[PDB]
DNA sequence: GAGGGTATTCGCCGCCTACCTCTCCTAGC
DNA sequence: GCTAGTGGCGGCGAATACCCTC
RNA sequence: CGGAGAGGUA
């Protein structure tokens, strides 16, 4: 189409490859397995490097010599022949093998399914028998000739049969004869009776071997008969001798073969038309397992059929050879060639074919061609596909070759590791340090890195300056680093982004751009409030470092990718750059007010006025000075530039409002007047304690109501401040601060008491085993709560460590009661609690034996976590991959369906109970129809992004339910709307018409994987992996079917549940459910005779999302696909909107099951996309009725993934040798259109500043301004 | 003998990202 | 220096090997 | 800088 390769690609076709075309992308055949020469390291004549065939191995010279400039361009050598061209052209140019025997390809012949076997109808073991030279074939046979001429051959082979039955009668009978002589012989004189019955065995026995040599032979002659009269194509004769006796008694009437040569006849002969009308008939009839091949044959035999090319591509009759250039040989230090894997495989193909073309030409026993032709095949099959069958070729050390199929599949294969990533320019690396002076949008880039990223620039500024004459003069300057490159350096750096990235990338930020500045070191400089964002700490950790050249890159760095821009998280919302650690334990402690401090507020006592009042936050900072007041002390200040509380606003100045510089008395203390300086000036004052909940609050406040440049100079000034103050803090530790609890002994020695009673208890007979360990377990489960309880209770409450705990800033409680009360129970190698406690502290010291259990489970842990963290990356990839071409299309569909989410259900009694989980279903979307509450107007309009006041008011107004838009109910076509996804959870408004919300979703799924344990029915990670996958959960639950009474049925190891429904048609059982798992209390557990849902649990545990599909719906299984996987997240604390995980589920059902095909071209049993089954199915009722009738099905990740409609992206994903020979056969084109696609042809995605409306974008000058020049 | 089921059994596919340092590379005539 | 060649495990589907009547 | 192996960092 394009020749090599041209801009404006509109398709990527793949097909099968005849001999024909092999030998047309030729430019010449290949037969001596010579790669280079040693006496001269020239490429040797007619071998793997012959410049005859691949071209000049340098740019315009010939073998000979005869041609060695520029002038003799185009021509070809008279002496050497090599075409005079650049050395460039050995990279594309490829030659052949010429095969002396046929050959078949490994791909359609071993793959599993064999598509050999569907298309011959053969099982495989006669394909592994005919192909290796094991047994013969039949390929043709003549039936009105061979039955004609059988009309006699019965009465001649009959005729011979007599013959030969009759010869052997007269032997018996001479025999017989023979007999009487010898009666004759010993009565001739006094013989022996034993003598007699010797001679009698020696004769009988010779007539028994001529009774057997009769009977074998009539044996022989009936065997080939039959053989011969039901004699038909296709059928395998083992036992060369019979085949060899066939042939010879009759060679005509048939032809028979052996090798690839006897299955490229039976691939001639072969008509696709007949074959596919009686798989089509016995598809329409039968039914059965008959139906079931039928199924698959038709698949491949349809798919051989409707296009236009040949099944003859399977058997090959030459082999392509890649170009050197792809496959080259280097030396070793000395001089020594390290041969390629690809070379050694080229050069057996070519000894063996060459062995065999001079054993065939010199004329040879078929034995010895046989097994030439044999090993030629496993040659050929070792280079396409090596180690599929039989053992891997190996080479030196017993490691097997690299194939042709291994550059193509795996992680280190050409898809994963060359087009999916590259290696770049412009790229550094080093270790990164705190740069606490830094601004949000600042990072400190080492003079010595940006000297070599921004080299270019500082050349051309060099001669641009007139420091430098040439370009060259200005590059040896760099190079030196001679004195005047800096301050060049300097200003071209100045407001250029710089792109920088921490490994794992595991969501979106964490790549961010930031403006460098040059700083004294080695080391880079980064901002404390991107650590989280980053995951970063200053352990030892680096990032890399891009550099953005175009101007539209640069666009994107300063606008997409700023830090100061992404402040929230796009997963939840929530604030990810806002003070944390050392920041939080500095402004708790400022915003707390102590009783009792200096400096504090005392009420007139009758002989003085009031003291601890002042007439600015100045004097009370003068005071703090001085020493006579503390910054945490209660005060009482006039405020005139804070704005006072809505109660106090309200009470005091009304209606007109604050107007800065009006004065009002406050009540607090000096630390929260300097905190409120900090926020914005409209901002009422807080007066709280500043915990970090408080906070985060706080800036998603600010977050929602200003701009976001208000927001990072907010959380830059708290950054400031938190610092300071959490020098000032007096946070330390000491073992004086690790206070121990009073009264630890007592407790323990109470517990131990019991412990001793229920030990007595078992040692008597009370109690088995397992009652004990579950006793002991107990008891000092609640000895350890016991503990932390006086723990807690003993503490002052400005010690340093409870200081740090409970301010939010880090750590829990648990090790604050491992540290300094006792660590607790601990765990046996299968995670049971030992019925022993730890009752040593760290504090303390564990004992040799309690340190020994503690190391057993932390290495435990360890072990778990990293194959925790290998276990969530690929449940990653592959939900990028199942949703990666989910992006906002449009801005409305104006659909008018929706879904319902409950919304603080009502209280019995009668109240509104907020539902805890309100957050992540409820806010961010859009309402599908009006709230309206007892017969009132609407509360809340269409179309309203329904937040927190929205939310507020529908909860006062009296209404639980309310009806939103979602993306499982949208109508576009490709893609979602804004309106349906609604609110993009990291901006705050409405999601934009190119917004990429597929990888979005996969990141925000698939980033919490590690956090979420992977702890019969799974509960963690695996749970979530066998939800995505659509699997059978395990621990099964039913589910009943039709409303109506049950016979619940006990007994041993089986239950008998039988529905009874209210219509009473049918009664359905089960039967086989295992007496372990328990009865489901729904409404009281499940008992006899009792009133059922329609989709009603009976057992406990986890139904399969098969069955609620077939039973109740599509949007019932969504809705449980939603609420387990939003449990299993929520049991461990993460919080992920609805709408990710809505996202994934709407890709998980967009097919249909075909079941009768009617005059549609759909094979029953296929998986059909609804809407081209739909469209499918409108155009042909128009014309001849026919509908086909399809039912919904749910797919994996993984199925839907491989189903997609292009051949390179499921190629690039899993399973690449299965992907390309189903493409191969089916001649699949590619239309690239899709994210994968075009990053792999580089090409701009068709998404973000990709796309049409925004990428085609015209700018000028506006009329008056041009005038105004 | 001949349709209807098997009914395990075996083979193939999958198993996180980024970086740094160092040693060795065929046997026989 | 040159020439030749008996320490992974789960999930899924096709395939033999096996009756089971019939 | 083609391949194999060993060790280490986050
Ligand atoms: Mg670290
Ligand atoms: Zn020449
Ligand atoms: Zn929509």
């Amino acid at each position: 189409g394009a020749m090599l390769d041209v801009n404006f690609f509109d398709e990527l076709r793949i097909g099968l490859a005849t001999a024909e075309d092999i030998r047309q992308w030729s430019y010449g055949e290949v037969k001596k397995p010579e790669t280079i020469n040693y006496r001269t390291l020239k490429p040797e004549k007619d071998g793997l490097f012959c410049e005859k065939i691949f071209g000049p191995t340098r740019d315009w010279e010939c073998y000979c010599g005869k041609y060695k400039r520029v002038r003799f361009k185009g021509i070809i050598c008279e002496r050497c022949g090599v075409e005079v061209t650049r050395a460039k052209v050995r990279r594309e140019r490829m030659g052949h093998i010429e095969l002396a025997a046929p050959v078949t390809h490994i791909w359609y012949f071993k793959g599993v399914p064999s598509r050999l076997g569907y298309l011959l109808d053969l099982a495989p073991k006669d394909l592994e028998k005919i192909i290796y030279f094991a047994a013969y074939v039949i390929t043709s046979v003549d039936e009105e000739m061979r039955h004609n001429e059988l009309s006699t051959l019965e009465a001649e082979m009959a005729v011979e049969r007599k013959a030969v039955e009759d010869q052997r009668d007269g032997e018996l009978e001479a025999r017989a004869q023979k007999l009487e002589a010898d009666l004759a012989e010993l009565e001739a004189e006094g013989a022996k009776a034993d003598a007699r019955r010797k001679v009698r065995d020696g004769g009988e026995r010779e007539m028994r071997q001529i009774r057997d040599r009769a009977q074998r032979e009539l044996d022989r002659l009936e065997d080939i008969w039959s053989t011969f009269t039901k004699l038909a194509p296709k059928q395998l004769i083992v036992d060369e001798n019979l085949y060899r006796e066939l042939v010879d008694r009759y060679g005509e009437y048939f032809t028979g073969a052996m090798g690839a040569e006897s299955i490229q006849k039976l691939i001639e002969n072969f008509d696709i038309d007949a074959e596919a009308e009686s798989l089509r008939d016995v598809i329409r009839n039968g039914k059965g397992q008959k139906k079931l091949r039928a199924l698959k044959r038709l698949k491949v035999v349809a798919a051989f059929q409707q296009s236009g090319n040949s099944p003859m591509g399977m058997v090959l009759d030459a082999v392509p050879v890649i170009p050197p250039e792809l496959r080259p040989m280097v030396q070793l230090d000395g001089g020594r060639f390290a041969t390629s894997d690809l070379n050694d495989l080229y050069r057996r193909v070519i000894n063996r074919n060459n062995r065999l073309k001079r054993l065939i030409d010199l004329g040879a026993p078929e034995i010895i061609v046989n097994n030439e032709k044999r090993m030629l095949q496993e040659s050929v099959d070792a280079l396409f596909d090596n180690g599929r069958r039989g053992r891997p070729v190996t080479g030196p050390g017993n490691r097997p070759l690299k194939s042709l199929s291994d550059l193509l599949k795996g992680k280190q294969g050409r898809f994963r590791q060359n087009l999916l990533g590259k290696r770049v320019d412009y790229s550094g690396r080093s270790v990164i340090v705190v740069g606490p002076q830094l601004k949000l949008h600042q990072c400190g880039l080492p003079k010595l890195m940006a000297l070599e990223l921004f080299k270019p620039f500082v050349m051309k500024r060099l001669v641009d300056l007139n420091h430098a004459q040439n370009i060259k003069s200005a590059k040896r300057m760099v190079e030196r680093q001679r004195p005047q490159v800096w301050d060049v350096l300097e200003e071209v750096i100045a407001e250029h982004p710089v792109l920088l990235n921490r490994a794992p990338t595991l969501h979106r930020l964490g790549i961010q751009a930031f403006e460098p500045m040059l700083v004294e070191g080695k080391a880079i400089q980064l901002h404390p409030l991107v650590c989280e964002a980053f995951n970063a700490d200053f352990d030892g950790d680096q990032m890399a470092v891009h550099l953005p050249l175009s101007a539209e890159a640069q666009a994107e760095a300063r606008i997409l990718m700023l830090s100061s821009n992404n402040i929230l998280s796009p997963a939840s919302g929530r604030p990810l750059a806002m003070p944390r650690l050392d920041m939080v334990t500095g402004l708790y402690y400022l915003t707390t007010e102590v009783p009792g401090d200096t400096g504090e507020y005392q009420p007139a006592s009758g002989d003085h006025p009031e003291t601890g009042v002042y007439s600015s936050p100045a004097e009370a900072i003068m005071a703090a000075d001085r020493g006579v007041l503390s910054v945490r002390a209660k005060i009482k200040v006039r405020l005139t530039q804070l704005r006072p509380p809505v109660e106090i606003e309200a009470e005091l100045f009304g209606h007109s409002g604050w107007q800065p510089g009006d004065a009002w008395m406050a009540e607090t203390t000096l630390g929260r007047v300097m905190f409120n300086e900090l926020l914005p000036l409209g901002y009422p004052f807080v007066n709280k304690q500043m915990h970090k909940k408080v906070q985060a609050a706080i800036i998603n406040d600010l977050a929602e109501r200003y701009p976001m440049i208000v927001v990072a100079q907010t959380v830059d000034k708290l950054k400031d401040a938190g610092f300071y103050w959490a020098t000032r803090s007096g946070v330390t530790v000491s073992m004086a601060d690790v206070l121990v609890p009073p009264r630890k002994k007592e407790i323990l020695d109470h517990y131990e008491e019991r412990a001793d009673k229920v030990e007595k208890q078992f040692q008597r007979g009370a109690l088995n085993h397992d009652e004990r360990n579950e006793a002991l377990v107990e008891i000092w489960k609640e000895a350890t709560d016991e503990v932390g309880q006086a723990l807690r209770e003993h503490y002052p409450d400005d010690n340093p460590i409870i200081t740090i705990v409970d301010s939010g800033a880090t750590g829990n409680f648990t090790q604050t009661r491992t540290l300094a009360g006792m660590k607790g129970l601990v765990t046996n190698p299968k995670g049971e609690f030992i019925p022993r406690p730890v009752k040593s502290s760290f504090r303390e010291g564990l004992t040799v034996l309690e340190y020994f259990i503690n190391t057993h489970g932390a290495r435990k842990g360890l072990a778990d976590t990293a194959l925790r963290t290998a276990d969530s990356g690929y449940l990653t990839r592959r939900l990028v991959d199942v949703s990666q071409d989910v992006i906002v299309r449009e801005h409305d569909c104006q659909t008018e369906r929706g879904i319902v989410v409950e919304l603080a259900e009502r209280a019995p009694d009668g109240t509104l109970i907020r539902d805890p989980y309100i957050e992540t279903s409820a806010y961010a979307r859009t309402l599908g129809t009006d709230a309206v509450d007892e017969a009132g107007n609407v509360i809340v309009e269409r179309g309203q992004d329904l937040g927190d006041p929205e939310i507020d008011a529908l909860l006062a107004a009296g209404i639980t339910q309310v009806k939103v838009r979602s993306v499982l109910t949208c109508a576009t076509s490709t893609g979602v709307c804004a309106t349906c996804y609604g609110r993009s959870m990291a901006t705050g408004k409405l999601v934009d018409i190119g917004e990429a919300v597929g990888i979005v979703a996969a990141q925000s799924i698939g980033e919490p994987g590690t956090q979420l344990t992977m702890r019969d029915i799974t509960g963690g990670l695996p749970r979530v992996q066998e939800l995505f996958e659509a699997r059978v959960p395990r621990g099964k639950a039913p589910i009943a079917d039709v409303t109506g009474r049950v016979r619940l049925e006990d007994g041993e190891r089986f239950y008998k549940i039988t529905i009874v429904p209210d219509d009473g048609g049918e009664e359905v059982v089960y039967d086989k459910i295992s007496k372990r798992q328990r009865l489901r209390v729904f409404k009281r557990v499940l008992s006899d005779g009792d009133h059922v849902e329609v989709g009603q649990q009976l057992m406990e545990g986890s139904a399969d999302p098969h069955e609620v599909l077939r039973v109740q719906g599509p949007r019932e299984v969504q809705i449980h696909l939603v609420r387990e996987v939003q449990e299993v997240y929520r049991a461990q604390g993460v919080s992920i909107h609805d709408k990710h995980i809505e996202v994934i589920v709407r890709q998980m059902l967009r097919r249909v099951t075909i079941i009768d095909s009617g005059s549609t071209e759909f094979l029953p049993g296929s998986l059909i996309d609804r809407a081209e089954f739909e469209a499918e199915n409108r155009r042909v009722v128009a014309e001849g009725g026919e509908p086909a009738a399809g039912r919904p099905v749910l797919m994996g990740i993984t199925k839907a993934s491989l189903a997609t409609d292009s051949w390179l992206s499921a190629a690039s994903f899993q399973e690449t040798t299965r992907v390309l020979t189903d493409a191969a056969i089916n001649c699949r084109s590619d239309k690239l259109n899709g994210l994968k696609e075009n990053v792999i042809i580089g090409k701009l995605i068709p998404a973000g500043t990709g796309i049409n409306r925004y990428r085609n974008i015209a700018v000028q000058p506006t009329e008056e301004a041009r005038a105004a020049a």
